[PDB]
């Protein structure tokens, strides 16, 4: 008895299709696991992303917060739940400000903006697989 009987996939519905002429460009580096996940969801959805190789270019905190805030919403409601760390630091505290929020993000690994996926329906972080999965 090594495997546990548990069903998950099956109570969901997926919808996506269309002709070629795809126009999706991704910017990141080759990394096992993650790259496989993103490639799986994309390849499965029926999209042919373009592997772009750009030299390192770390932007300032102000640029990160401005891009993350303008992207969807302020940095206050950006830290997903999976990022237990975010809540662990007490960032959820409503008595905080963008100051501490940003300073915290810039310190956490979540600041990784290297992996960026560009789609004809919008732009978002190529990783983690969660972010890309939400954008696609």
């Amino acid at each position: 008895m090594a495997h546990h009987h548990h069903h998950h996939m099956g109570t969901l519905e997926a919808q996506t299709q269309g002709p070629g002429s795809m126009d999706v460009t991704i910017y990141h580096n080759p990394v096992c696991g993650t790259s496989r996940k993103v490639l799986g969801m994309i390849r499965e959805a029926g999209i042919e992303p373009h592997v772009i190789e750009y030299m390192k270019t770390p932007l300032p905190r102000d640029m990160l917060v401005e891009l993350l805030r303008q992207m969807a919403i302020s940095p206050r409601a950006l830290l997903r739940a999976k990022e237990a760390r975010y809540a662990e630091l007490g960032l959820d505290d409503p008595a905080l400000s963008d100051e501490v929020l940003i300073d915290a993000m810039i310190s956490n690994p979540v600041l990784m903006n290297r992996p960026v996926v560009v789609t004809p329906k919008g732009v978002r972080l190529c990783r983690p697989a969660e972010t890309v999965q939400e954008l696609l």
